[PDB]
């Protein structure tokens, strides 16, 4: 895609959680997206849509092993901005079995930034979180569940974000 997405795809991982300082970890291990925390920075948070739509197994080689093997998945790539400055690149992969009931919202977000705040009757849990990095930036990937249905969320923190 975009330069930020190339970096997101180039993250080198581990849930081999590094011994980072309290604050960095508090950020990287957050069991939610960054939307509300970026908002508390006193900024208007918005989504710059790079692309999203359904994809099949042959377009998701790296996520594939982390997800159930299905006929299609919703793929969503965006830049999360604070007063128009990209602060994070987000890539979400949702197996189609997850896209139903309240979780059907995940393929319907569009310009709405993802967050636990959006699913008020859905319990959010997390199978795992791993921290990665590339080119001087921290990123992370996690397998989350809403009402028990999985989704893979990968996030890369850009220089202007508050993690730095």
């Amino acid at each position: 895609s975009h330069p930020a997405l190339t970096q997101l795809r180039a993250l080198r991982y581990c849930k081999e959680i590094p011994a980072l300082d309290p604050q960095l970890l508090d950020w990287l291990l957050l069991e939610d997206s960054m939307t509300k925390r970026f908002e508390q920075q006193g900024k208007t948070v918005s989504v710059t849509m790079i692309r999203e739509g359904f994809v099949e197994q042959n377009e998701i080689p790296e996520e594939l092993p982390l997800l159930p093997k299905e006929s299609r998945y919703w793929l969503r790539e965006i830049l999360l901005c604070a007063d128009g400055e990209p602060w994070l690149a987000g890539r979400t992969v949702v197996p189609v079995s997850t896209l139903s009931g309240p979780e059907l919202a995940l393929q319907k977000l569009g310009k709405t930034p993802l967050g636990r705040y959006l699913f008020t009757s859905s319990t959010l849990t997390r199978d795992f979180i791993e921290i990665g990095r590339d080119a001087g930036l921290w990123g992370r990937r996690s397998r989350l569940r809403l009402s028990g249905k999985p989704l893979l969320l990968t996030e890369l923190f850009l220089p202007a974000s508050p993690l730095y």
